[PDB]
């Protein structure tokens, strides 16, 4: 039923964590196994989910059309935009591009893995600014 061992922000930290995923090539490899396909593009952020968690506390914005569940960093964060360099789905290699911009990540209540309890863990990534 509901995930396990991979809280919402946890699944998104293996899919969008730059603190030290081991090269987008490998960071994306964990996604090709959970997606059985290489999304072709994957972005990551370089800030501890505890700091990104608090970063996701600044004013939000009507995500869909009034969801108000996104949160843009109050400044430029050393993020990393990885892209699929080439190879295919079972042999796709990515390149990590270290960029610095204020992005927008969405948040949700700590499922069950809750690294601590946050109450708005950094789950999705609305966009990069």
């Amino acid at each position: 039923m509901k995930p396990k061992g991979m809280t919402s922000s946890q699944w998104f930290k293996i899919q969008h964590m730059q603190p030290s995923p081991q090269a987008c090539n490998s960071a994306m490899k964990n996604i090709n196994k959970h997606t059985k396909r290489c999304k072709d593009l994957n972005t990551f952020l370089h800030e501890p989910f505890s700091s990104v968690a608090a970063t996701c506390q600044t004013p939000k914005i009507a995500c869909k059309n009034g969801d108000k569940n996104c949160h843009q960093s109050h400044g430029p964060v050393s993020l990393t935009m990885c892209k699929l360099t080439s190879g295919k789905y079972p042999n796709c290699r990515y390149k990590e591009k270290r960029q610095n911009k204020s992005y927008v990540v969405a948040c949700k209540p700590p499922q069950k893995k809750d690294s601590q309890q946050f109450h708005l863990v950094p789950v999705h990534l609305d966009r990069v600014l």
